[PDB]
């Protein structure tokens, strides 16, 4: 049968824009986004979304009200659905039983039992959260104990600040399910979903295990890519070679790829860390430890570059930051978002501010709450200020730090910068926006350090 | 780390895979760089040339009969010295991150070729370098990761050396647990039962065999006493005994002139090298002239879909990343 | 050419104050000015009761406060009048952020120099006494360089001070040498000359080094490298001396005999104090982790961990003695100072003692003949302070029914003390631990009185 309602549990950055696009796509089919989060509803429903992501807001405004809805009613939603997605957060698990490396299927777990709580006849389940291997296998035995639902995995590929063309124009679309005839039945329903808008030759289906694993492991090898060239970048600044010639010669090998080898102070974003760490204590229990300290490298090293970096700055400082002013422009994990998951702006701002430095942070789309929630859990109230502008983050600081690649960097008058900071002054490029714009910056006097250059 | 033992260098008073700052003293009491990466040299995706002005441009002229300036890329010589070793690093990472990710799909019940395959279908990832196996091979690979290594620990950048170090410990890994799993499925001991290799060559269509991975399984099961057999098409006999020695491959190590006569009696094939030949074998003639339980490690992934036919031959199948 | 005729001194430490003091004392045609922020600090060298104990010390302020020697809270004037700006404020480690426990916190330092180069047009001399890391001088330089003005020509000098407290003007009056180091330029060494003649009015010329900033901020961590590896060996040989019947007195003057070696430093202890020693190995040592010298890190650090480790034995032999428990049993600390002759109680192994045997929930009643009473509150907080620590005003009133004396500090008055009578209203059995070696030759007596009588480097 064709799927003519679709639930979506998880009104976040998956569940928001993959069913904008849904219904952009296909406008004979009803799809409703529901979530707990009350004032997250509420704002999916507003002239100002939830979340900043180009071209969403076109998106989400062309349907909602003809086949796009998003509501708190959890259960009627799934009761009258053909197919319920899973799109809820799988945080890494912050207390009991690995801590700090284990995903928490807490949120998953409360879907299965509320679909079988408020749903009759056939309906089917799709994990399309990052979940561990053989998770699919979890809410099956749920489904098969409480007893006709059927669970397919449909891992997402978006990434964010991109996630619309990503959406229209996926480089392939992962479907698993069982290998038995009733699960072959439920995949092709759902590759006729996305067949309206996605060619054939980019829909792969595989089993169950193969695509929970799929993903992960892409996540893995981009995350590995960045590493990698960070860690090339360290290489550069103690040869005096230069992390983009060699980032550019590397990539234009075509078995390599040129993308994804921008340095940088280090990988942020929800998903990277938490899916390497989620990989790594997947392999202690399978007793597979090389595996396992393989992909902690990944970690290890953003680790480094990230602290390296932050060291970059107190050690240029004349060893000392305390009660210095210091700008912080970029506070999003990247850039043509306002999510600040893992930004590395949080790390290098946390370890600035345990040397007592005065922060003046500035970014275009991410909301002032959210930086001072971030940085927090007062020592923020005397340490952090958030400005408006970033010119008056600047005013009479001791160094200018780059953590976001937000293209309006450049933009900056750093003649009029520099006329109003502290002397000497520096610029720390994170992102390496200012390579050419050098020369300009020693002129002026401003003493320019970034990542990759001795 | 690097024997630079330099004799190039002095007999001369462009570029090999270095870590020429030492010619440029040499020569102060025309030095480019130009580094290679087979009948490739046709249609480089790129020509890399590095200095300090006229002479990266005679060495344009050069390549220019049949490259475009497009694909010349020039820069610094450090820059250029570093972006060799780089990308092998980089390509023999995706292997090594490949070949761990196999591990997990035999214990999982993925397959390594749908893992793989829905992996590279990310143009950021890109689908090349990515079919797991045995262990990767070759000169230069293995050597370039060392040499960086070493490097690194003389530059006081021990995270970057032992990062880029997973790459070569993941490959012994991979090499040693197919070792592993040939004793443990033969009842844990291997001492004195005849074994099959097929294939001794680092990658296919080669007489090469430095580093290859059928060097040290073969190597691992001589530890244990096997009677190994070994037979590869292009490899020359002499290569292989000398691979081996360093008397133990006398009393060990027979090679032979064709599978068949390899096979015959053996407890198990073990394919090392994805020369397609083996694809087409007789496997129903092997299988009745071994010792049983018969068994196939296919340290390749040359074997896919034969399974059923091999399976139902009565072949015990083992293979990299499909349990 | 160029006489040096107002010294500002920022800093009225044990440094500041002492070095201050003395050139004033020996040269009154200059005008030492000494500032400091701590108001309660400068209004005590004004007052006859001055701030810190030194011998001499009261003698040689009052001898020309008023007329060449000033203490002022006035910073701001007289860096604008000096021609000579000491720099001799305190560089502590690192208590927080990237290393912490290491670290040298230049904090203060680049406070100094921002201070200055806004306060000050014309020629100045800006002198570095405070202990830095090695090219530490280089930062004010730069700091200098980019706040430049019309006329400013700010010179920077690198002057360390070795004075040991306790003996301080003394060492200030006969210095075993000067140190002063300065940029190989024109320009350097005309300041380099200049501060020569200050200290040239009492000290020999031959005793007075030049070299470049470097090499002398280096030469002043070395020199207290070495005093401390002195301690932390003979420390590190009492403990030997204990497993073998061997005493660390007779192995100390045995090796002292060696004129190669000498016979200074050798005086085995409950582990060495003062504010410099440790936290000036823990910087270099820091140093040695950024300048990829990771084998000389490890040499030095030895110093600490045998330091640390003297100190942790002599608080277990304690604590064993009395059988791994003391809850609530009385102990009398005698000596709190890191030494003997000062009030300064930083970094003073008495300190370590007491946290030790606070952990152990004993009744600690402390006696100090200098240490005021509420520096010994303040340096055991952080209120288990208020039910295991009193302060006694006496040593009988602190050893009145004891179960243990530990004596801390070298106080030539402990070895003076009844201990006939002290031991009568002692519990029995009545333990001395000696950690200074104070009571040697004492032990026959101690003994037949019928004291349990042990000590650093002595074999039980
Ligand atoms: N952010 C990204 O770029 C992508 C993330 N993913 C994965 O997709 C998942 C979704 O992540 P995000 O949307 O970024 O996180 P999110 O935190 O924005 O979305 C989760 C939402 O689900 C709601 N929710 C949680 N449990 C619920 C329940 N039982 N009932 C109703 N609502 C519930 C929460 O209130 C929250 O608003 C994660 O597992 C992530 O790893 C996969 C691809 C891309
Ligand atoms: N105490 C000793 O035996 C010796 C120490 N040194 C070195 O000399 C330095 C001075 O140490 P001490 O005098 O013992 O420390 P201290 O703590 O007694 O003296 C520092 C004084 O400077 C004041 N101060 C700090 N920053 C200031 C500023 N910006 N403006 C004005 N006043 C300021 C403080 O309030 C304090 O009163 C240290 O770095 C030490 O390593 C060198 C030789 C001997
Ligand atoms: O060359 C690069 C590329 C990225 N980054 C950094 O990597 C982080 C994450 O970038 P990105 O990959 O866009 O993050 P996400 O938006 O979370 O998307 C990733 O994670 C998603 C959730 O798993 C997947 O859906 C996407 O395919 C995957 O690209 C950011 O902080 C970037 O600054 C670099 O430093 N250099
Ligand atoms: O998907 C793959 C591809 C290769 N391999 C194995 O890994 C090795 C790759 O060898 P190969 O790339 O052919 O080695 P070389 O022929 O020495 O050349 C490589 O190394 C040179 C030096 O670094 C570079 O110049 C080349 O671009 C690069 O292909 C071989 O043993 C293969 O069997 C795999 O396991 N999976
Ligand atoms: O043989 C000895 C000598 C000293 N100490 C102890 O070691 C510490 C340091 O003693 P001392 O050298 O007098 O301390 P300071 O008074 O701080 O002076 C030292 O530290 C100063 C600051 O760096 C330098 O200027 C001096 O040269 C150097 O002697 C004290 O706690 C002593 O009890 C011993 O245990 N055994």
């Amino acid at each position: 049968f064709e799927i003519k309602k679709i639930c979506c549990i998880g009104a976040g950055y998956v569940g928001g824009p993959t069913c904008s696009v849904i219904a952009h796509m296909c406008p004979e089919i009803r799809v409703t986004v529901v979530d707990v989060n009350e004032s997250r509803i509420n704002a999916w429903n507003s002239p100002t979304l939830p979340i900043y992501e180009p071209g969403l807001k076109e998106v989400v405004e062309s349907c909602r009200g003809k086949n796009l809805f998003f509501s708190t009613n959890i259960d009627d939603a799934i009761k009258e659905a053909d197919l319920v997605f899973i799109s809820v957060n799988t945080p890494t698990k912050t207390y009991g039983m690995g801590k700090g490396r284990a995903a928490d299927l807490k949120y998953i777990e409360a879907c299965a039992r509320r679909i079988v709580q408020n749903s009759n006849g056939y309906k089917i389940v799709t994990e399309k959260s990052t979940v561990p291997v053989r998770a699919a296998e979890s809410i099956r035995r749920i489904f098969d104990a409480n007893t006709n639902l059927q669970v397919l995995s449909n891992p997402e590929f978006l990434a964010e600040g991109t996630a619309i063309k990503d959406l229209k124009n996926p480089d392939r679309v992962l479907i698993g399910g069982d290998e038995t005839p009733e699960g072959q039945r439920a995949v092709q329903a759902l590759c006729a979903v996305y067949e309206h808008w996605v060619p054939r030759e980019k829909i792969l289906t595989t089993n169950t295990w193969s695509s929970e694993l799929s993903k992960l492991a892409a996540n893995l090898f981009l995350a590995q890519r960045i590493s990698s060239i960070n860690s090339i970048s360290a290489l550069c600044e103690a040869t005096g070679a230069d992390v983009e010639e060699v980032a550019t010669a590397i990539g234009m090998d075509q078995r390599i790829g040129n993308k994804f080898l921008k340095a940088s102070v280090g990988f942020g974003g929800s998903c990277f860390q938490k899916d390497v760490l989620n990989l790594v204590y997947l392999c202690e229990a399978l007793n597979l430890p090389e595996v396992a300290r393989y992909w902690q490298q990944v970690i290890d090293m953003n680790d480094y570059q990230r602290r390296r970096f932050a060291s970059r700055i107190i050690d240029s400082l004349f060893n000392t930051v305390t009660d210095k002013k210091i700008a912080i422009l970029g506070f999003a994990f990247k850039k043509d978002t306002g999510d600040t998951r893992e930004s590395s702006s949080i790390y290098i701002s946390k370890y600035l501010m345990d040397e007592g430095a005065h922060l003046h942070i500035y970014d275009p789309k991410v909301p002032r709450e959210q930086i001072v929630v971030d940085l927090s859990h007062d020592q923020v109230s005397r340490l952090v200020t958030i400005s408006k502008d970033p010119y008056e983050a600047c005013d009479g600081a001791h160094a200018v730090v780059i953590c976001t690649e937000w293209d309006m960097f450049k933009e900056l008058d750093y003649e009029r910068i520099h006329k109003k900071m502290l002397k000497p002054a520096f610029i720390f490029d994170g992102r390496r926006v200012l390579d050419g714009l050098h020369n300009e910056l020693q002129t002026i006097g401003f003493q320019i350090e970034t990542i990759g250059k001795k």
